[PDB]
């Protein structure tokens, strides 16, 4: 990872966080063993392998916030920890890898079109989808699934089209066997998301947005423990007649 | 290492410091090639046994901040990364243990009295004293130096007096070959702490004051990298005709 910034600008940032973690411990009061306790817990979030995931739920959604102000079409949010590239192309109607046992969940048919700012339709665009299964799992972060459970490049029609069937989410529990756990543990805060897809949609000329995409009265949806909730994402979902989860959303992508 | 903080306090810390963060993310409008470089220096920094390193030279001083409004004996300053538990003790007057290239060196003799806050002499009192060779080396963190290098423990006499010879400390550069160096570096900053002693004076019924020594005219005196030197730590050494410099210091200890 490498970025443009300049001593000057990585100086000016520095002083300003650092005076605000300074500030915040001369507000209250911050202890010597309390100081004992935060040494010892930023060592174990390393030791744990925890840095991904703390800084993905605590910090980013602030990072995302920042570019959020640059851009004027569909709302961004979060990466998250999970995001793996390169998952397996598929046609613009398509249904995602699953096992048998996600066979067993209620089905969401996700349909839409990648458009531009104006409303034209987008040819060349991708839609890659990634979300945990009905178990609270992500493919590539649990031994016992297979890598690409429920990840895909879908590659939309020449309008920019696509019709997408996976499972429905479910709420995602973050890992709390860790130091993450702990920290919210500690003060008696709750570890989950709501249920949700993530998505990552390009196209030719266009810059890509990364989001993702929530369930209307869904739990947890106004107690994000990530802060990565936006109204502007909520999909509200209607029931067919074979008993599936219909949704239609489109993209809509600023200019690279 | 344990605290006493109740959820709502740590609530409450928590929502302060990441609040903080998030504005400066927004203040500076950080970028997410920043925040990859920022996600991969924290891992650098566990992976590189830092934490304790960072925290002490840019954390550490707002915590002594804190404990410094509760006491009114010797001005206290951060302890560092460096402290020894147990070292050996020595008689009220004695000489710290170091090798043959150490005695190249001026010799500093200090002198002084562990008192009360009337300015009464205490019996039972300890000065435990550590600091850098001239090559800028701590015992027990350079595989060449004697584990005891210029450590003790200072039994002080019946009246809490003391006469201490030890080297003239020379400024300290901090570890450069790490994430720390990186982070100093980036922003064109110095890694470099002025001269000084360690101590933590002790006494019976009384709160122990750690704090650090500094020395008039010292290089970085006015530019320390860990913001620790206070101008009331500041001594200034007489030469005598011997070619040793002379310092006399008191410590005035609060009541536990
Ligand atoms: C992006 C960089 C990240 C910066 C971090 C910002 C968040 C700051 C808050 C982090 C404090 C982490 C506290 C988690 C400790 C878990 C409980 C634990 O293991 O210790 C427990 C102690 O008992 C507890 O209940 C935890 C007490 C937590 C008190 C520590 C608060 C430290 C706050 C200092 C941060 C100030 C920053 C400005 C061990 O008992 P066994
Ligand atoms: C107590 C918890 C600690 C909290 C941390 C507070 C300090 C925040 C500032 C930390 C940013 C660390 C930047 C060090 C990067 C070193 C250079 C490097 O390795 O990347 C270099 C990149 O080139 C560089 O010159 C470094 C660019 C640094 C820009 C990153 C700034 C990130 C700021 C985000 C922090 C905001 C917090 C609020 C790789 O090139 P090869
Ligand atoms: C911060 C975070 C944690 C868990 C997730 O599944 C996610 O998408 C984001
Ligand atoms: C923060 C820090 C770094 C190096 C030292 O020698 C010290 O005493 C303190
Ligand atoms: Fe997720
Ligand atoms: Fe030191
Ligand atoms: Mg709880
Ligand atoms: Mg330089």
């Amino acid at each position: 990872a490498t970025a443009d910034t300049s001593p000057e600008r990585l100086a000016a940032i520095a002083k300003d966080a650092l005076g605000a973690l300074n500030d915040v411990i001369l507000k209250h009061g911050v202890t010597y063993p309390e100081y004992r306790v935060f040494k010892q817990w930023l060592i174990d979030v390393g030791e744990g392998g925890e840095w991904p995931l703390f800084l993905d739920v605590f910090i980013e959604h602030s990072v995302e916030e920042v570019l959020a102000r640059s851009r004027k079409g569909t709302m961004g949010s979060i990466e998250g920890p999970y995001y793996i590239e390169n998952s397996p192309e598929l046609p613009s109607k398509c249904t995602l890898p699953m096992r048998e046992e996600d066979e067993k969940i209620t089905p969401l048919v996700f349909s839409g079109q990648v458009t531009d700012l104006d409303g034209n339709g987008l040819a060349g665009a991708k839609v890659e989808l990634w979300h945990a299964d009905n178990d609270g799992y992500y493919s590539q972060f649990a031994p016992h699934l297979p890598e690409w459970n429920l990840r895909g490049t879908i590659i939309a029609d020449e309008e920019g089209r696509y019709e997408i069937t996976t499972i429905q989410p479910a709420p995602y529990q973050i890992p709390t066997d860790g130091p993450t756990g702990q920290f919210i543990e500690a003060q008696n805060g709750h570890p989950w998301r709501p249920a949700h897809l993530h998505l990552i949609v390009s196209a030719p000329g266009k810059e890509s947005v990364t989001t993702q995409l929530y369930f209307k009265g869904g739990e947890w949806i106004d107690s994000d423990v990530a802060s990565a909730t936006k109204p502007e994402l909520i999909l509200d979902p209607k029931t067919g007649d074979d008993g599936k989860n219909y949704v239609t959303y489109n993209f809509v992508l600023d200019p690279a």
